[PDB]
């Protein structure tokens, strides 16, 4: 019994120094947290997790780009209709399930708008591609193009591109072999990047906690759904669809469930998830290629249920709730803070003051860290039910 825990810590040495990071990160955080704060030390303090953050950054560009052309140029016309059906099945569903679990926690215990539209519109369509890979566009930073990254311009994009060169055969082979090469090479640099990934999760989170009255049952009817829909609901799912054991899946993909803690960014956890799932649960790569890339933006579980909790929770009908906080799920970017931005738009179709938002904004960030953490989850068994239920079409690819 003792015997056997010394072979679990000489193998999971990198999944332990993690956790290590969390129970650290918050131990010196809250030690360092009386000590006279400042914005400019505050962001000194917290150097060596921003390190990592600038590091999977890096290699979130040639991973989208290369994942999506390869991923659907390996697969035929019907077949990435399937594999795609089966996945946007998925994600509505489990998006649906979230907001229905939200609204009836938060009714059981209770504690410019055209324009977002227009530019999400103007962003599956980027004018400019060198552009789109470091800038997105938000009417009105030197005018309507916000810097950042056009993930979603990319996903499309890259996607449109993969079918065309699964269109051209063999003279598109060249390219898929380019771009599969490159997938590989910077899953290589993952690998190195992961070595880094326990020193920057313990900053990361230390210099976070260091920084009326009535948000800390509000706090709690998000937490303890986000429980309920990532602990109860999608393992539930999973076993039911591929009747596999889902604690021992999320066991896998646990290194990348932290890292999601750690930045709050589904985008930027990307690279580890699809570490995770291709390794640890040895999931195929022609459908996690597939799956995780366009999971990162559209599915949101974590933020659908965060999104009817909070619209309601400010009222302190439903059918534009679920309609909006569904519709915000899928708008919003797997960024930090993504969800509050995303908040604007589900209070103004119901009616609400959008001022009203104020009074979240200070508990947020810790809410986002499990928002987060859901929203990776539901891509991952997302992944690991596709993976099991296209069985026939990847049958069919060897040979
Ligand atoms: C809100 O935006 C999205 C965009 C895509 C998707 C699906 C997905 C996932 N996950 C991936 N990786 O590829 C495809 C999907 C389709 O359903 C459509 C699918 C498809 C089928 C047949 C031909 C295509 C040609 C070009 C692009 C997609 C094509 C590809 C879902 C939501
Ligand atoms: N932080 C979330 C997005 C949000 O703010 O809801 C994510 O990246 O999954
Ligand atoms: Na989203």
């Amino acid at each position: 019994t003792k015997e056997d825990v010394k072979s679990f810590l000489r193998r999971n040495a990198l999944l332990l120094l993690t956790v290590l990071a969390v129970i650290l990160g918050v131990v010196l955080g809250f030690l360092l947290r009386p000590y006279p704060l400042s914005p400019r030390e505050v962001k000194y303090f917290a150097f060596p997790g921003e390190l990592l953050m600038r590091m999977l950054k890096m290699l979130i560009l040639p991973l989208i780009v290369s994942s999506l052309i390869t991923g659907l140029a390996s697969l035929d016309a019907k077949a990435s209709g399937r594999l795609g059906m089966r996945a946007v099945v998925y994600y509505m569903s489990t998006t649906i399930i979230a907001v229905v679990l939200g609204i009836i926690l938060v009714l059981i215990i209770h504690p410019e708008v055209l324009d977002c539209f227009l530019d999400l519109a103007r962003n599956i369509f980027p004018s400019n591609l060198v552009s789109a890979a470091f800038r997105s566009y938000s009417t009105t930073p030197v005018g309507q193009e916000v810097e950042g990254m056009n993930i979603l311009g990319l996903v499309v994009f890259s996607m449109v591109f993969g079918f065309a060169l699964g269109k051209m055969g063999e003279q598109g082979q060249l390219l898929v072999d380019f771009f599969n090469s490159l997938n590989e090479a910077t899953m290589k640099l993952v690998a190195i990047i992961m070595w880094y990934a326990p020193l920057g999760i313990l900053f990361l989170i230390a210099g976070k906690i260091v920084e009326g009255g009535q948000l800390g049952m509000y706090m709690v009817t998000v937490i303890v759904g986000l429980v309920i829909h990532g602990l109860i609901v999608l393992p539930l799912i999973y076993f039911l669809i591929t009747r596999k054991n889902p604690f021992v899946f999320i066991a896998g993909i646990l290194q990348a469930l932290i890292t999601a803690l750690g930045t709050s960014s589904s985008s930027a956890t990307l690279p580890i998830t699809f570490k995770c799932l291709e390794e640890n649960n040895g999931v195929d790569k022609r459908i996690t290629r597939f799956v995780l890339p366009v999971g990162a933006t559209i599915n949101m579980d974590g933020t659908a249920l965060y999104e009817a909790v909070a619209a309601i929770f400010i009222a302190q009908q439903i059918i534009t709730i679920s309609i909006t906080a569904t519709a915000a799920s899928i708008g919003a970017a797997g960024i930090p803070q993504a969800g509050l931005v995303t908040m604007v738009i589900v209070l103004t179709a119901v009616g609400l003051p959008t001022d009203d938002i104020t009074l979240i904004i200070a508990v947020d960030w810790l809410l986002d860290r499990f928002r987060t953490m859901v929203n990776v989850l539901g891509d991952a068994l997302g992944a690991g039910i596709v993976e099991h239920l296209s069985r026939k079409e990847l049958e069919k690819q060897d040979a």
